[PDB]
């Protein structure tokens, strides 16, 4: 019993935490194998490869715990740096770059100065952006999951936006939603809940015992779409609903029956009650983490 | 800026678990230089659990009865005594991962991370609190005992936690590593139950102090209590009395801020009075009681926005 928002064990990323220094900036690296992995805005209206063309190998101070790691290259992807070393790394998981969608969640292990503070978990916002905890230092930090043995590297943090949220890359340099890497005017857009999740967290109650909220009425997908879109809840599609089919199967609560439920604590609130110990509905446990956690998948 | 509920790097404390195997039961163990610590119930059938009697249990068992499996290696027992509720295995092996660490015993209110394991293997961490009533509020299924709860103060492991058992309501009782349960549990069948569960105050007031160094100032008032009437009050909503201890730890967030203790403890009171008219603090509809001052100072800046 019990539901916690639950993180992937660190261990496999935290041996591959560096600290880079170029000039007066001071961030976090991934090294992996022989290249380190960083944000370019490093080197930091910024022409990126005019400004790189300029640097040279010695320039990029690389510190993985107490020893000093000797850069012999240097290239960009994107928005990241990738620095040529000397020493390929010997903590080096099994690993692959993987891209994210809007809904999905990661754990993130939040570094200083190379060095491993915290590890929480939390979703890629439908706005792209993730709500995170992150002081000045912690650029660099990153996003992942574990299958198997395998880490899935899904985010790089690059930045805070005004309103207090980040954002950042996939592995690959690529930004997750309209930003850029510069001090510009940049903002969030409205965001959104994410459906199926807060769907998956309603079975997750079901399964810890909470059954208050269940009612004996159901719905139409195109009924529940217009009520949700009235509450700046996410479109639950067809795949959503397939998705939900193994939770359904086990609490005997239809996808459409549950949605009933949702539709009627949208338009009727919590009357005093809580739901796994909290007052409002949680978008970020997504049905995949509902069943993990709820079966005990071990790394 | 921003306010999450974080846990601890595990990697650490990953490194140190283990399975133990003893006839039909199979649960986890923490293996630390050349000794597995795990919870003595591990000797124990279902039947045995009622009335256990350990010693007459323990004596009647060999080193070769318990199977330690570290990864996909068989560690050889060697050595076996109990402590209090903990099994200490000896074995043929020495940790090369074993960390620097110390074993603590931490009081209520206090936080931690927990490593949920089954079979030896990891599968999550989360961040959890002591609660007032000894049990913690887990998320742990069959195979889960002998899982850690730990901190990790700058380079060192302070093992605070090992889980032991489920009560009725869903919530988790263990021992500190020496094998003494938090609170007036026993590893039996018997019927127990948890107390009634009070409110950590000053974690919710450590929360609240986090909350205006992140910008938001809207519960904040212009009255002031003395410690007495604010503790009759907590009282009837279930709060923790509040301690001149708890006062002078507050400290350091009453400087950064300005806002002194008394004057915070008198938005407290009237957050419960009045409850939150469909606002939020630090995303949270509830008044959140599981960081403490410590764990404030610790992951918020120094500077008040
Ligand atoms: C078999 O069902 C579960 C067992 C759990 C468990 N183990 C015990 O409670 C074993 C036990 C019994 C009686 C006294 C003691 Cl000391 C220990 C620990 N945590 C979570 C659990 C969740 C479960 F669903
Ligand atoms: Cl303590």
């Amino acid at each position: 019993s019990g539901f916690r928002k639950m993180a992937f064990p660190s261990g496999k990323v935290e041996g591959c935490m560096v600290q880079v220094t170029c000039g007066t900036t001071t961030l976090n690296g991934l090294w992996l194998d022989d290249v380190v992995y960083c944000p370019r805005h490093v080197i930091c209206n910024p022409n990126y490869e005019d400004l790189l063309i300029r640097k040279s190998n010695h320039n990029f101070l690389v510190q993985a715990g107490n020893v000093q790691l000797r850069v012999i290259g240097h290239s960009m992807q994107n928005c990241v740096l990738k620095l040529k070393v000397d020493t390929a790394n010997p903590k080096t998981p099994k690993y692959k770059f993987v891209r994210i969608q809007p809904g999905q969640t990661f754990s993130v292990l939040a570094c200083y100065n190379g060095s491993p503070s915290g590890v929480y978990q939390c979703a890629m916002r439908p706005n792209f952006t993730i709500k995170g905890s992150f002081l000045n230092g912690s650029c660099g930090s990153v996003g992942f999951n574990i299958d198997y043995d395998c880490v899935s590297f899904c985010y790089m943090h690059h930045m805070e936006l005004p309103t207090g949220v980040h954002a950042g890359t996939d592995l690959e340099g690529n930004f997750y939603g309209p930003f850029v890497d510069r001090q510009t005017a940049q903002a969030a857009g409205t965001d959104t809940t994410i459906t199926v999740n807060v769907l998956a967290w309603l079975y997750a109650a079901v399964i810890n015992g909470d059954r208050w909220f269940l009612n004996r009425f159901t719905t139409t997908l195109n009924d529940f779409n217009l009520v949700a879109m009235k509450y700046n809840y996410e479109p639950l599609t067809q795949d959503h609903v397939d998705i939900l089919g193994p939770l359904s199967a086990q609490t005997g609560i239809a996808v459409l029956d549950m949605c009933a439920s949702l539709k009627e604590l949208l338009q009727n609130g919590m009357n005093g009650r809580t739901i796994l110990g909290s007052a409002l509905l949680e978008d970020e446990f997504t049905p995949f983490d509902v069943v993990r956690q709820c079966s005990g998948v071990t790394f």
